[PDB]
């Protein structure tokens, strides 16, 4: 598993379940193409995205539908959607781990990159 | 001053001076047509993007550039940059504070609204 | 105005207005006593807890109240307050802007520290 | 485990490793009273703090020793710990995790509380 995503809903002290989120990797078009996506679980985690072959360097985006998830609470909420654009990159074995956490007017999102 | 944006370093407990970032505006046939740019100041913050006029009701997105400010102070980064997408005005004219608060593999943003 | 104390609410993108705090500062004894309090203003900001003269070397201590700021919101939040503790003007004086960004269940605080 | 501690360093992006954390319980007489204690793992993670029979309803700090993290890292740290105080509260049952993202001038804390 080498990209996880962990997604933590900052009003409830909750993980933020079945938040949509999608992957994307950079063409040489300089365009965003579809790479993965999936739902997250009852924990907040999405796991299985992607596997060691097919997750090589270039530069990718993960769009978490954070509107959707607070519509779904009926609360109102500032952002179309979080987005995390990073360089993935070979240094020894790497695992990445996206985390987010989501306020309706504010979010954070942290990288977790172990051996 | 109805969109401002303020930067932050949470590892020198600084504003976050010379940081690149553009504005972009969803266009009817859904691509980013470029809204405006600049550079924050000495206390972090970009003043003066836009006015009430220009600021029309749409989808905006604030891409700042947080690599180059981790690289010109010798820090590999995680994230290529940190960006706000949101909607704006739909409810009439509001001012917005974005403010970005960040870290080397850690960013969050914050939204301030008001009401003229 | 060495030290200021900015609080913002996450889950309306506002200023958190009326938030009780109370600055301490540890004795030569260990304990805390108390050095300043007051309450956020419209703007989230409290100024005017201290002077450079009074503000000297320690450690210090802002309990910021945010259950009660919750509560009143009708909340039932996680923490009992927000605490910031911290060593003040061990380089000589400085000035403080102590930022805090609040949900029910997280909090995040942040210094902002420039040379008069 | 019915309380868990787990601390990530915003400048690595890694798990903080070995950081010192005290939990106490308010006494009635209103002071602090230590309760459990230990460091983090190599995940960044305190388990075992205590147990469901032990931890009972009360006014609980933790104390996390931010600033000999930052210090071991050669890095001028703001903070003198980063400290979570929080009412333990029975409705159903309860696990906490008290989450904190570390910087050297700034923190984080998330409660997730779960059944
Ligand atoms: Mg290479
Ligand atoms: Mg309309
Ligand atoms: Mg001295
Ligand atoms: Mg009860």
């Amino acid at each position: 598993c080498p990209l996880m995503v962990k997604v933590l809903d900052a009003v409830r002290g909750s993980p933020a379940i079945n938040v949509a989120l999608h992957v994307f990797r950079k063409a040489a078009d300089d365009t965003w193409e579809p790479f993965a996506s999936g739902k997250t679980s009852e924990s907040g985690e999405l796991h299985g995205l992607t596997t060691e072959e097919e997750f090589v360097e270039g530069i990718y985006k993960v769009e978490i539908d954070t509107k959707s998830y607070w519509k779904a609470l009926g609360i109102s909420p500032f952002h179309e959607h979080a987005e995390v654009v990073f360089t993935a990159n070979d240094s020894g074995p790497r695992r990445y781990t996206i985390a987010a956490l989501l306020s309706p007017y504010s979010y954070s999102t942290t990288a977790v990159v172990t051996n």
